[PDB]
């Protein structure tokens, strides 16, 4: 039987769970897929509210697992896995084994450079540049009996709003799509949405392919998908708890544990340099594991031909601390129930766990906040690392990994999402490395939480950085990074971030006994419950400072290139964001948004983001379990 839980917070979790699953609230599509947000006029990472993300699915798993903990019913958790596999993990039809089985482990992909401005794309493929060897593919095909990959594609157009349909039929739903393709300066406002399955039916003469990559001959019809590593790791994290909670009640989620273990096996592709170049010696092709940084990178992607048989896979050279998950690594490398079937799965994850904790410590600022990350591909072209730049195993420090518009590490959210995983690990194992990181990080954040007399509160929203960490010497360890500083630019009341923060502090307090952390966590949860509840969960009014880009952001299109979006929108040089998404004008909030822009005001919205609502729910459950009295 499961231990007793605090009745007050369990009830709050149960209430949120009901609001999230309530058909009248509209968090899910008719197929049972959760939307990024109830509201459709939404641009921030995805560019439409009713697309879904692997991030949303992993939060859906966490929510249902927690529900299973309190109700004893785990059919919902098993259902979240069923929906994931059916809709976000490309099936046999979406990534034909005929093409995947032609993959060549000695030549994973063809090199192409990355540019710091979208106008430099398409990027030219260069077969003469070296590419290392893929050491894990043989392990995976042997263990699973297929060349297809088992990982979640990161974004899905749930109701076929864009019109690409399924495998180019233009009418089926959901629809696999992708957006980001052109480097660090290509914000969510500067992309050209494209289908994952490109048969040249939409877009230009060769679909959307030659907008991004330039080859010698005619572009072939092809498919391609991109994984968001932190989402798949969260899925493993959530499944571990579901397993633990199910067993305390004599229940079983065996089938789901198997899916999560397999996903974690394939997730190892994020451990590798984009083109398998040796870590620390980017000019040389790797000979296998010497190309593994063992961190959860920004992504791993794969694709192949549709009418001809060939395929490729790439890792990523860019690493952000916000994506790490020491807990998932601990699970996959130590729990017998989650041991991957591949020969080196568990051991590789053991190496990743140690490497990840070194990464966090190397990046810990003088104050306590965690700095950006590192890359094995300076400027995305394996250029020489500037002299004076600090390094981590030969990789150069980057303040804002992968994206600069806006900086990927200027949002406070990354801090709590990532440190929450460190807190779970510390809670379960009492690991000294984790304790050291949290003692300093928790003292920093506890001094930045502001409670107002009227019950509202504020926490860091936007942050900035100065300096860099000292070069990492594994035998020396943390130097204190006296020249690395974080600065809080402004504060806000992001309910998702505040919930994740409460979660982190609760796990930490439960293990360390730190009263300050426990009372701040409870005050946060109470303040949100008492002052921000509405009929759909919780919400607050927030400013959408970037919405002016709906109308004034020009989207780059190569000279002479012309094409059409499924709905007829013309794609050509000169178009603005709204020009290739004209359906947005039929959105209920459109007129309101435009009226505000015309009056020179900043638009505001009251948003219900799926991950935020779940984050709040889960945080209540976690508190209920760790502080039953
Ligand atoms: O086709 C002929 C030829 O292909 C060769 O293979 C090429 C392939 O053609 C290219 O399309 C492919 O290009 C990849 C880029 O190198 C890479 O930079 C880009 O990365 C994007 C990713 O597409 C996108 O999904 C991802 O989005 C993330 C968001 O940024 C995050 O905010 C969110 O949280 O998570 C999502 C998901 O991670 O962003 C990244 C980074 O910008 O992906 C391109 C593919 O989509 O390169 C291949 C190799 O060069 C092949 O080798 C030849 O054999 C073949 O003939
Ligand atoms: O979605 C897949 C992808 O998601 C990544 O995580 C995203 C979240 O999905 C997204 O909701 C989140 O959006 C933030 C946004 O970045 C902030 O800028 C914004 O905060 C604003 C606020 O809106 C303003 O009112 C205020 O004035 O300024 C602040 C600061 O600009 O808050 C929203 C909601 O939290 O962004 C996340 C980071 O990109 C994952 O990282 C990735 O792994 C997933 O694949
Ligand atoms: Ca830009």
């Amino acid at each position: 039987a499961s231990s007793p839980a605090n009745k007050v917070y369990q009830d709050r979790f149960e209430s949120m769970y009901s609001k999230i699953k309530d058909p009248a609230n509209g968090y899910f599509s008719e197929q049972g897929i959760p939307y990024h947000s109830i509201e459709t006029l939404m641009v921030e990472a995805p560019d439409y509210g009713h697309v879904t993300t692997s991030q949303a699915m992993s939060y859906y798993m966490w929510l249902e697992a927690m529900h299973g903990r309190f109700s004893g019913d785990f059919t919902g958790f098993d259902k979240s896995w069923s929906v994931t596999e059916q809709y976000l993990i490309p099936t046999e039809k979406d990534q034909p084994n005929t093409s995947m089985s032609r993959y060549d482990a000695n030549k994973p992909a063809t090199y192409a450079p990355e540019f710091q401005d979208p106008s430099k794309y398409p990027s030219p493929l260069d077969t003469s540049q070296p590419v290392g060897r893929d050491p894990i593919n043989s392990q995976l095909t042997s263990a699973y009996g297929t060349s297809m990959l088992y990982g979640m594609h990161w974004i899905l157009d749930v109701d076929n709003w864009y019109g690409f349909g399924a495998r180019a039929d233009g009418t089926s739903k959901p629809s696999y799509i992708n957006t980001f393709q052109r480097g660090e300066q290509e914000s969510t406002w500067e992309t050209i949405p494209q289908p994952c399955w490109d048969e040249h039916k939409f877009g230009g003469q060769y679909g959307f392919l030659d907008l991004f990559t330039k080859d010698t001959g005619t572009p072939a019809k092809q498919f391609k998908y991109t994984n968001a590593p932190d989402a798949d790791a969260r899925a493993v994290q959530a499944t571990y708890w579901a397993d633990q909670w199910a067993k305390e009640q004599g229940k079983s989620v065996s089938t789901s544990v198997g899916k999560a273990t397999k996903m974690g096996d394939y997730l190892r592709y994020s451990f590798f340099d984009k083109y398998f170049r040796k870590i620390g010696q980017p000019s040389q092709a790797g000979t296998g594991y010497d190309a593994a940084h063992y961190l959860l990178s920004w992504y791993y992607a794969w694709g192949g031909g549709i009418d001809s048989t060939w395929s490729w896979i790439i890792g990523s050279s860019h690493n952000h601390f916000g994506y790490q998950n020491p807990f998932a690594a601990w699970v996959l490398s130590t729990d017998a129930n989650f041991k991957p079937k591949s020969s080196n799965g568990a051991s590789d994850w053991a190496k990743s766990l140690d490497r990840q904790l070194e990464f966090y410590q190397w990046l810990q600022s003088a104050e306590g906040a965690i700095a950006g990350g590192a890359t094995n591909s300076w400027n995305g072209r394996y250029e020489a690392v500037p002299s004076g730049t600090s390094t981590f195993y030969g990789m150069g420090y980057v303040e804002n990994p992968v994206y600069a518009d806006p900086g990927s590490n200027t949002w406070f959210g990354m801090q709590v999402w990532s440190m929450q995983r460190v807190a779970e690990l510390y809670y379960k194992t009492g690991d000294a490395r984790a304790k050291k990181l949290l003692d300093k990080w928790a003292k920093w954040i506890n001094g930045e939480i502001k409670f107002n007399a009227d019950g509202t509160f504020q926490i860091p929203s936007t942050i900035d950085w100065e300096g860099q960490p000292d070069t990492w010497n594994p035998t020396q360890g943390y130097t204190g990074n006296a020249n690395l500083h974080v600065k809080v630019v402004n504060y806000g009341t992001d309910l998702g971030c505040a919930s994740s923060l409460a979660n982190t502090l609760t796990y930490y307090a439960a293990k360390s006994g730190d009263e300050t952390s426990r009372q701040n966590a409870q005050k946060l949860l109470d303040a949100m419950w008492n002052n921000y509840s509405d009929s759909k969960g919780i919400s607050t009014v927030e400013q959408r400072g970037d919405y002016h880009r709906f109308l004034d952001q020009e989207v780059f299109v190569p000279a002479g290139w012309t094409g059409k979006m499924p709905n007829g929108d013309v794609i050509k040089s000169g178009v603005k964001f709204i020009d290739i998404r004209s359906k947005y004008k039929q959105d209920p909030e459109w007129q309101t948004m435009v009226a505000a822009l015309q009056a020179g005001q900043v638009p505001t919205q009251r948003l219900h983001r799926f991950w935020a609502q779940s984050e709040f729910a889960v945080a209540n459950g976690v508190y209920a379990i760790l502080f039953p009295d």
